[PDB]
């Protein structure tokens, strides 16, 4: 066999293959962190479901 022939680098865009892989790696990292932040916002917006009921029932002493 040999590594100088089996699908060499004629038009398989190998260099771009590795560069693209790195792009998805980072995009995913910032993506997981960005998505988490959004979840915190939602819960923060829906947290107003029974707030007044939490203080009235939590302050009944």
């Amino acid at each position: 066999s040999d590594v100088l022939d089996i699908t060499a680098d004629p038009t398989t865009a190998p260099q771009t293959e590795r560069m693209m892989r790195i792009n998805w790696k980072k995009w995913w990292q910032v993506f997981y962190t960005v998505v988490d932040y959004v979840n915190q916002i939602i819960q923060l917006m829906s947290k107003r479901s029974r707030s007044l009921n939490s203080a009235a029932f939590y302050y009944r002493v």
